[PDB]
């Protein structure tokens, strides 16, 4: 294919030798003059292992070049990739200066093109740039529509410098942000070859994805950082302990725990981050990400308090009330952390846990149910669907199968806030996620 | 084998089952009289699956049972797990209270042994706890040495309360504080059947590893939580999200980023940091743990001048300049911020970075490396061999290979400051790691 790439930086110098490696017809656009020089001589602008060598094979075959006309470029290609800057402005915000007169440019270049031309932004911008900034620009320069007279799509890129070919060559996936079919069509015919999933999503999760990917990179360096830190306040080696979590692929290393939903809560997970940051204190070690984890944790229990008082009514059923799903442990629940709140505000709870109503009968706990918080036991309700028919608004509080019919075929007359991601889709009048 | 359980709770109680199962004599022992009358019947104290019928099991097969002797219980077993409660004191700091009991009981039943007993801590304790509270108060009790007259160690839990059997019958891993060796590979055999991989490590090494996976669960439901708010806010789904994400095996659910050692940097995940953390602010999400990533980041290059200034010269030499080893690119690297310190604070810098030294004569940066930063660049040697001999000290900043013979073969009178992972072991007198 007839391919332009405007921005010959760190990514898109790898994207220009690598498409052209692969046989397509690559025209690199810089308003950079040294950057095209070098490009056009078969020089890598970077230090970038195997770069030089993909850079001048395209040379010596006459599907790479470089040039600053950026009309003759989108003109002889089909599709533009734009690679341009989107650092951070002083404040920390994106700064669109780049995109914006990449997307003029584009418009310009379109405006007397007859044949039907295809923009494809690899750039990280944040969810509605496109939408917002991209469509209306090039709309507006070229005198055509989005959709119908060009395409429009995103392509986050996840390439690491120093192993940025590999990366190509190898990526974990490749994610397309889709607006019009033909545009993503023509991006999974590009990728088609690649041992990897191609996975086709609307713009703004595309987008939220890229982000999403880049700020876990950092939390996992961070984390890393911060209990070798304490590690080493202790008296031992902070990689032999990491070395140790990473070889376990069922918690540590698997999707687990990476679902949006509700707090952390339980017997366990509170008591030991308090436990470790505290002896981190002590120890003088700071800490600002593990010291951060409560607070968000409470954060999400009164997130979750407040879709629950916005909705008129003082009719509330808890789905759920231990921590899990298939356990009777009450000990730091949220759900009990959330009766307590509705509770002090006034509203009428019912509530419903299987595990809980057994465990009044049979095992251990009674003494703590009946004695220590006969308040919030006093409002089980043993009929899940005297719960469903007697509230206004049903919280799915955890994960218990029984709450699937419910959501499934809601009766009318109710509300649904859901926590845990019983939700087919999205919110809806009648239904809203925690974080969907 | 004779085992005895101190502790029939969410834990013990599982624990008692399933060694019974595999052919264990199991002696339960509590405190509570409720839970010893239950195991005695065959019933379980909590709703956990499966439970109930091992406990059956155990009694019909006269293998298992409950007393509150604690004596008679020591006495008529080899080995005791303790598996108390470690619950938090007020101040969030770990309560040893029942830790601290159980060890003088222990201690005062010993003392009335002659046969080798063997202790091991199940029960989730600080580094450090079993060394200056297990130990001293046992040994005080019983008037017998650690180790010698009796077996300690260290058996952390991994366990699940829902899925506690399945995860005891098949564990990511089977973790083992050690310090007699029988005490080692008496616990090995009882594990040894077991399909996942035996860790055997120092007492304090066990104890921190056990923290650090609890604490990394936290973090991973807090990071879908904090991102999961954002998605919602800009309009997307954040399972969907989160789904894509756990599609990646390379980067995402790999091992890559959780080497502890230095800051991040580079042109892409502080800036994509900020941007996304701007974006949440402006749409009223509050982020805590994504907002405290750069912080703790600026943190870490703080930590890395602490320990360099640390050694009363100004004599300092810099291996690695660049974000990181393999490319050229200065953005945002920690190791420039760190060489601005150093050069703010008088300090005589040499620095070692093949890479930068390249790009700053070939290649498209040579404006910014001679006219924005020479105050820094200006200071870049070309011989390896002259920043060891003319510095003091020596930085290990990013992770070239070259580096690896002066970590190996020191030339005597220098401190090295190891920001990477290069060295061996942990820090001694001449060297010293950030997190070991
Ligand atoms: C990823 O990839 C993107 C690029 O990152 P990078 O590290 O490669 O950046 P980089 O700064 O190394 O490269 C960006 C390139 O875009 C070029 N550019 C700016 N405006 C242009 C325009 N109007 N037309 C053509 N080229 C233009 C710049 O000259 C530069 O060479 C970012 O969004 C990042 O998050
Ligand atoms: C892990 O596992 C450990 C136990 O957690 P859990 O959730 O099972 O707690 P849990 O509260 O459910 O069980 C702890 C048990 O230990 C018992 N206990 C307290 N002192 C005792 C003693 N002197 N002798 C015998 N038993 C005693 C309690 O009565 C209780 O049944 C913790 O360290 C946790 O972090
Ligand atoms: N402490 C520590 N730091 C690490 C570790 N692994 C990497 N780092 C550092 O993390 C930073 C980023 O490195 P890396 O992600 O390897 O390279 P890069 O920043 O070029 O790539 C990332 O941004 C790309 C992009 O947006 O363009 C992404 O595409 C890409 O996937 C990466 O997330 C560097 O500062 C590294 O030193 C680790 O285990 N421990
Ligand atoms: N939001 C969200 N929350 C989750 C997710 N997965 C689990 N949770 C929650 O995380 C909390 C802890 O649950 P889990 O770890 O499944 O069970 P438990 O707390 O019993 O076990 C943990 O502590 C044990 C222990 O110390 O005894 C550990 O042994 C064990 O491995 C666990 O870390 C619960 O509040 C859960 O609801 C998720 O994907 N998203
Ligand atoms: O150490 C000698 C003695 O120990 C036994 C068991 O008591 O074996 C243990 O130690 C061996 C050597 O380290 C290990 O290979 C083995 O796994 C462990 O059980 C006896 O086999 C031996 O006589």
């Amino acid at each position: 294919m007839r391919i332009s790439i405007f921005g010959l930086g760190y990514v898109g110098a790898v994207c220009a030798g690598c498409l052209s490696a692969r046989g397509h017809e690559v025209i690199g656009v810089d308003v950079s003059s040294t950057k095209i020089d070098l490009i056009n001589q078969g020089k890598s602008p970077i230090v970038e292992p195997g770069l030089e060598a993909l850079l001048q094979q395209g040379r010596q075959t006459g599907r790479l070049s470089g040039t600053t006309d950026f009309k003759k470029a989108v003109l002889d290609s089909d599709v533009s990739f734009i690679c341009v800057g989107t650092p951070s402005k002083k404040n920390g915000d994106l700064d669109l200066g780049y995109i914006e007169t990449v997307c003029r440019e584009i418009g310009f270049a379109i405006r007397e093109k007859s044949e039907r031309h295809t923009v494809v932004v690899r750039s990280t911008v944040l969810p509605g740039t496109v939408n917002n900034v991209v469509i209306p620009l090039i709309e507006d320069c070229s005198g055509k529509k989005a959709g119908v007279d060009f395409g429009v799509g995103t392509n986050p890129e996840f390439l690491r410098e120093s192993t940025a070919i590999k990366d190509y060559d190898f990526p974990p996936m490749t994610v397309i942000g889709e607006l019009d079919k033909q545009t993503g069509d023509l991006l999974e015919e590009i990728y088609r070859e690649l041992d990897a999933p191609i996975i086709r999503k609307t713009v703004e999760v595309a987008e939220m994805i890229k982000y999403t990917c880049n700020v876990w990179h950092a939390a996992k360096v961070t984390f890393a950082n911060e209990i070798g830190n304490i590690a080493k306040a202790v008296g031992v080696d902070g990689r032999e302990v990491m070395d140790v979590i990473c070889q376990d692929h069922k918690l540590n290393l698997s999707r687990y725990y990476m679902r949006p939903g509700f707090a952390f809560g339980g017997s366990c997970l509170p008591k030991d981050v308090r436990a470790l940051t505290y002896r981190a204190s002590q120890l003088d070690v700071e800490h600002p990400m593990l010291g951060s984890l409560m607070r968000s944790n409470s954060n999400q229990v009164q997130k979750a308090f407040d879709l629950i008082t916005s909705h008129d009514t003082r009719k509330v059923g808890l789905l759920g009330l231990s921590f899990k799903a298939g356990t009777d442990d009450l000990r730091e629940s949220p759900l009990v952390e959330l009766a307590e709140m509705l509770i002090g505000k006034g509203y009428e709870l019912r509530i419903f846990d299987r595990n809980v109503e057994y465990a009044r009968v049979h095992g251990a706990n009674k003494e703590y149910i009946e004695s220590k918080i006969p308040h919030v036991s006093s409002l089980l309700v043993s009929d899940l669907d005297e719960v469903v028919a007697s509230s206004d608004v049903l919280v799915l509080g955890n994960g218990d199968e029984l709450f699937v019919d419910l959501v499934n075929k809601t009766p009318s007359g109710k509300k649904l806030v859901d926590l845990v991601g019983f939700m087919p889709h999205t919110t809806t009048a009648q239904a809203e996620g925690i974080c969907w």
